[PDB]
DNA sequence: CGGCCTACG
DNA sequence: CGTAG
DNA sequence: GCCG
């Protein structure tokens, strides 16, 4: 009754097993902190499992069948049923070794690799990292000088505020050229932590060069508290009432041509993305990214209108944004 | 057992 | 190494 | 950690 990979079945943004979900989600965490990406992927596959279902789990029985549980995330759901806990998660939870990298990780320009130096070094708090600043680049003095700012969600009312002045520098650097809001906001995310833009132009090849003439403008509008192409990843200023806060944004740029695969891409999730990719080629012997879907037998890409046809091509029923929140 | 998404900066 | 979803 |  439930397919096993998340691109095969609808999963909304809120869902009737909220607690047990997040549960997983901490061990799936805690597996990439110590580079188990096998571990990482089944805790993340399980929680969406329990994120698609049509009503909340209530007994150990109804988990039999689903895809993805076995002893260790069984075990988990039934002592949080038991006993509203999981002494495991909690373990973890209370961890110096858990939220040092959770703080760490959180920097932008720190990923688990640096972290876990830093926390086999002995640093564990950010006031630690910043003492010794040159241990540290460009990128994670700008991610540590920010970090209070980018931890705060973002609204939809900021969002649409910024996608407009994101349109105002994109229209003088390329008339034409159009700006389309991607990531956790066009899944129906009310708040998040970042904003993600995907620029395109109608007329093929036109896009070529655009992106350093959006950043210029957006720089020369005092807008750029920090930037580094077809990917820029940035830190805006955001007006607030009487000052400002630093937000993350990405800006994207592709070719019409390989817009419905990059809009595919950066809508996310990520869960939901690398299940699609897997699927379509263990499944369907396709090889997918946000370029293009490429058939290495024929050796061909299909040309695809929309996020529909790339559905079609894969066999899949289509799901609308919403539903990719595996 | 092998496999676990696939890119760009 | 970082970043993205 | 789980699936095929
Ligand atoms: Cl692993
Ligand atoms: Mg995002
Ligand atoms: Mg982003
Ligand atoms: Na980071």
């Amino acid at each position: 009754w439930m397919p096993a990979y998340a691109c095969q079945r609808p999963t909304p943004l809120t869902h009737h097993n909220t607690g047990l979900s997040e549960a997983l989600e901490i061990l799936a965490e805690a597996a990439g902190f110590e580079g188990s990406e096998g571990r990482l992927l089944t805790f993340c596959r399980a929680a969406s499992v329990l994120k698609a279902l049509p009503s909340p789990v209530t007994t150990l029985s109804q988990l039999q069948g689903l895809p993805h549980f076995g002893e260790h995330s069984s075990r988990v759901v039934q002592e949080l049923l038991e006993h509203g806990v999981c002494e495991e998660v909690e373990r973890v939870r209370r961890s110096e070794r858990y939220q040092t990298m959770k703080l760490f990780t959180q920097i932008f320009g720190v990923g688990v690799k640096t972290a876990d130096r830093w926390y086999r070094e002995g640093l564990r708090t950010l006031d630690d990292l910043r003492e010794q600043p040159q241990k540290l680049t460009q990128q994670q003095k700008a991610g540590l000088q920010h970090h209070q700012d980018l931890s705060t969600p973002v609204l939809r009312s900021d969002v649409d505020a910024l996608q407009q002045v994101v349109e105002e520098a994109v229209g003088q650097a390329l008339p034409g050229a159009t700006v389309t809001l991607t990531g956790g906001f066009r899944r129906g995310k009310l708040q998040g932590h970042d904003v993600d833009f995907l620029i395109t132009h109608p007329k093929e090849g036109q896009e070529a060069g655009l992106l350093p003439r959006v950043m210029c403008r957006l720089q020369d509008q005092g807008l750029i508290l920090y930037h580094q192409f077809e990917r820029s990843f940035c830190i805006f200023r955001l007006p607030q009432p009487g000052s400002w806060k630093a937000v993350r944004v990405d800006l994207v740029v592709a070719p019409v041509s390989q817009f419905p695969f990059a809009l595919l891409g950066w809508t996310g999730s990520k869960l939901f993305q690398r299940e699609l990719r897997r699927f379509s080629r263990k499944e369907k012997g396709l090889w997918l990214n946000s370029h293009g879907l490429f058939d290495p037998e024929q050796k061909t890409f299909f040309q695809a209108a929309s996020e529909e046809d790339i559905f079609r091509h894969l066999g899949l029923e289509y799901l609308p944004p919403e539903q990719r929140n595996a």
